[PDB]
């Protein structure tokens, strides 16, 4: 719980109303009750603000005349919402102290205030920085290093020789450092190429659940600082992702792709490897990326949904588009 | 467990034709069935083949009966009867039995009657497990989550905090329920985390396949209706709502704040945009690219399917240059007119 | 781990040019290699660059040898020799060693010789682990499953009940073998679960990537042939059959009752529908949408690639309206045919 005046100071917002109001939590506009702070970004909600029962609403200056409660005025209500949600966060920690059921190699190096959940398994040579939290059931493999403040939720798998920076967060079910998909061929028989590169994850990286980031073949798979990666993503061996890039859910990246900084990869895209994407590229959902991208901007692919009856005809005609092209050329030749 | 054919027929509401004292030990396919097995026929093309089936009994329709070469259970719907007799004769083990000494259970967790928790599972403070709940080995159930009576988690399932799961659900291994939604604000190119303090509410009789992820909501909740079935490796983003009885096939990716109605069927590997709605009674065929809201019931499809590579190269290049093709068509129309 | 260059050369059947007493400690890329490392060259464009490489030895071909600025191992196939030498010098640790005290092992489980079981792994009743099997930390192996000699599971792999895994397999973390297939009947609008009492049978020398799911069959079995390699995040549905030596790249989804032949190559993120067959020696390129059986060997492809968004908007609009284009073309043809 926090006083509205104090909250507004920490958010650098201008208070309009009783600064003695006690705020206990954040809520959506429709769910907010007495004691909740909420926010609005879309002007369509201005008109029924009198129906919102929050104790305070974060809004812009042009929103103030419509306010029907205490208001915090800011330039960017969505960013201010992020900040106040952090102040008022109710999310528990993955673990507290070291659990008696955790299995920790005696050669592990642990910083101060490290927490390790029940039945986690820490291999030899592992280094956990100050304030690192390892959730229940995790595995951290030989000689891996996790920087100060980083946290793994329950049932995360980190392989050997992995480096993770400071203040990272990895959601459950994710696997960092599995073998890349590397094989030679000896007369139709696959020959395993041991994958002895690593994964290097920078600072302030957030990785979702059931995502996989393979280790490099010789040199490393690299995730830059400030990168966010959603659930169900595959990052193949020797991918390099530049700082602050965002990868939405279900994206598949093939080996040796290089993505620049400040990119935004839409959900379920497929990005082929051994190529580069420059800084500040957006690929919309399900994008089929077959070629290098050398200019910033938004790129898209795919023929979207139609009623099945229409789709049958669309797909049949497209599959015969070479015959359509030949017919058009013949008609030109004749005319 | 073995059962007399007469008793099985009564529990299945089937008409017995043959020896009621035959002992049935299990269910098998028609081609694999051996003595002691019961099987079923749905395709009358196999009538002439029944003499090759070594099952002790065969489920079939009244129209099939004259072709039987075994004891027969006559029913209106052999497939549904098959589902029912396979449940009666199910050989699937339970994920756990009793409470394992290696399980780690907070003293404040509330266990109902006949709860089983497998080896090395971890149950946080405040968790409530209803009567007959089974938690498989190596699971994690986070603080204050609640799992309704008769629900079962296979091994290595992760439930975060404040999750609500209904009665008689079944969740396969590797599934993660309640991870943070993908919520971030952008500050001059840097991502600022938005804590995800909503929940997941899963209804009654929900089945979730392996390595599916259902994220918790940002403020309000991600909601899965009753009777929903979800296959493997689906992503259900924060604040998605899925209506009762909807089926989601394998590998479907949903963006945040999608609402799917009741009675929908979403084909495998489909991709669905967020912040929009799909109405009731919609079927999306496999690999559907769902970019826009769906406002009328019915069947919807997308995608240009496989061709020989040499052919595909021309299809792809021509489609990519279809604007030029369109302009050439228009120009030729003007010249001819 | 370390080995004299002469001994390494013999084991690789390579011709040594240089000092056989050099001690090799590991493999590295050309750019990262330092004293003690062996590396390899496959691209002759780097001949002029070998003077910048600080490896103790470089694997190359006879045609490369005049360009060497180091001890050289001459072979016919530097890439294959690289794979073999990386195995000889492999630094990958084992998933476990010995039987961990925190593992929970049913009294009826049967273990071969030199089995290792990692911390907090859980082994159900009736399980049989062959000689030299390694089960990683936190794994689950369900009732009556059998894992053949030499096979290894990394940490946090889930094997359900009645699963059979052959010899010398390797399964990466987060993978789930034997979950229920997606089987349900319909009772007046209510889903009715169909128990999935088939199994999964995995052959010898199968490698399966991370967070891959392979479901058990409904009555008969899901089958993975020998020598199959499967990447991360793949989904193999109930009753799929995959033939020997087929490769499946990452994020591939296969629907129920698909049969894939031998020596196939399925590109990443492909979607393969079920109740159909793909013959031997078929390559499906990445993101392929497979809706129909494939009866002839060769290379097959689908998908319309990326364009700038403003261009894609016009492409998509025109394609979605292609029936009108087809009608206009037919009408124009009739006019030109004087009809
Ligand atoms: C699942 C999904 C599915 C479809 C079909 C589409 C879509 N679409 C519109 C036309 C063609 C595709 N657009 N989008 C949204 C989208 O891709 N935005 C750009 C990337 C967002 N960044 C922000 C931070 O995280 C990383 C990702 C989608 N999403
Ligand atoms: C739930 C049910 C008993 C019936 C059903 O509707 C269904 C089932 N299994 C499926 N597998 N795949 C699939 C999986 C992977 C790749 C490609 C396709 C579908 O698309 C499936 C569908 C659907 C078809 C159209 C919409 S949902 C079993
Ligand atoms: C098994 C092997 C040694 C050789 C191989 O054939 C192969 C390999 N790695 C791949 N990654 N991706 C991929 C991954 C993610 C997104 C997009 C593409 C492919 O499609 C891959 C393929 C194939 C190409 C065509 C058919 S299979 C390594
Ligand atoms: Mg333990
Ligand atoms: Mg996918």
């Amino acid at each position: 719980s926090i006083r509205l005046a104090d909250l507004a100071q920490q958010l650098d917002a201008e208070l309009h109303g009783d600064g003695d109001i006690v705020i206990t939590g954040v809520a959506s506009m429709q769910s907010a009750q007495t004691g909740h702070i909420t926010f609005m970004v879309n002007p369509k909600y201005r008109e029924h603000l009198g129906l919102c029962q929050a104790s305070a609403v974060v809004m812009t200056q042009d929103d103030l005349p419509f306010a029907k409660s205490a208001a915090l005025v800011v330039k960017n209500p969505y960013l201010t919402y992020a900040r106040m949600a952090q102040i008022l966060d109710t999310t528990p920690q993955p673990a507290q102290n070291i659990a008696p059921s955790a299995v920790i190699d005696a050669t592990a190096k642990l910083g101060n205030n490290v927490s390790i959940g029940a039945n986690a398994v820490i291999e030899s040579g592992v280094e956990l920085g100050d304030n690192v939290i390892i959730g229940a059931g995790c595995f951290v493999g030989k000689n891996s290093k996790i920087g100060a403040g980083s946290r793994l939720w329950a049932n995360v798998t980190i392989y050997h020789e992995i480096q993770i920076g400071q203040n990272c967060l990895i959601q459950s079910g994710t696997v960092v450092g599995a073998d890349g998909f590397g094989y030679a061929n000896d007369r139709g028989n696959w020959v395993k190429i041991p994958q002895i590169g690593r994964v290097i994850i920078g600072d302030r990286v957030e990785i979702g659940a059931c995502t996989t980031i393979d280790r490099g073949a010789l040199d490393d798979t690299i995730i830059g600082n400030g990168v966010i990666i959603d659930n169900q993503c595959q990052i193949a061996h020797n991918v390099v992702i530049g700082d602050n890039t965002a990868v939405a859910g279900g994206v598949i990246m093939a080996g040796s792709l290089k993505i620049g900084r400040y990119c935004m990869i839409g959900g379920a895209s497929v990005i082929n490897g051994h190529m580069e994407i420059c800084d500040k590229v957006t690929v919309t959902g399900m994008g089929m990326v077959m070629r290098p991208i050398t200019e910033p901007g938004v790129y898209s692919s795919g023929i979207p949904l139609q009623p099945n009856k229409v789709w049958r005809k669309t797909a049949a005609l497209v599959m015969n588009i070479d015959d359509m092209s030949k017919r058009l050329k013949s008609l030109e030749r004749k005319v």
